[PDB]
Parts: C-alpha cells; structure tokens; sequence
DNA sequence: TTAGGGTTATA
DNA sequence: ATATAACCCTA
C-alpha cells in the first residue's frame, strides 16, 4: 500500500500527507526562527512560533 | 504557545 | 500522478 507509512500503522488519504508525515520518523527540522534559532518542520510552524517575538 | 493530524489550491 | 503551499483543528 503505498498509502502507509512503512514505519507505523498511519495511512493517508493522500500520497502527499504520508511524505509528509515520513518526517516524523526521520526527524529532519529544515525550518528554523532567525530570532532564536530553534528548529521547526514546517514554514507555517514557524510563522505559528513568530508571534513569542 | 508546540506539533502533527486534517483539508484545499495552484502549478 | 507530483511539488509546494497554505490554513484550520486539536491534544
Ligand atoms: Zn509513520
Ligand atoms: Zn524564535
């Protein structure tokens, strides 16, 4: 099933919600706060953590 | 707030 | 079909 992540039971709806959701796993963080410096998986969490600045 | 689930739009 | 994006929801 190429819907199912090959590390756990999750199954997506869509092919791109599971890679995604592969990051979970691989703990790669390519976002970062220019302010503080910490690390973040997607650019909306970053603009979500902005708003402590 | 954090972080990952959900969703829809555009190319 | 993929790539990138954005916005909402919730524990
Ligand atoms: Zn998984
Ligand atoms: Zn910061």
């Amino acid at each position: 099933n190429k819907l199912k992540c090959p590390h756990c039971s999750y199954v997506a709806k869509y092919r791109r919600t599971l890679k995604r959701h592969l990051l979970i796993h691989t703990g790669v963080r390519s976002f970062s706060c220019d302010i503080c410096g910490k690390l973040f998986t997607r650019r909306e969490h970053v603009k979500q953590h902005s708003l402590v600045h």
